């Protein structure tokens, strides 16, 4: 649990280790999916 996108108030994506990340930013690199953002963290998925 590390969800580092909170800190703005996005999603989390589920898997980090298998989500292709299609953003990146300074909240680390993030996925898509449904049409939403999530946050992937290496330390979220806990």
């Amino acid at each position: 649990a590390s969800c580092w996108a909170q800190s703005q108030g996005y999603n989390c994506c589920n898997n980090p280790s298998s989500t292709k990340v299609e953003y990146t930013d300074a909240s680390g690199q993030w996925g898509v999916q449904n049409g939403q953002w999530c946050g992937i963290d290496y330390s979220y998925g806990q």
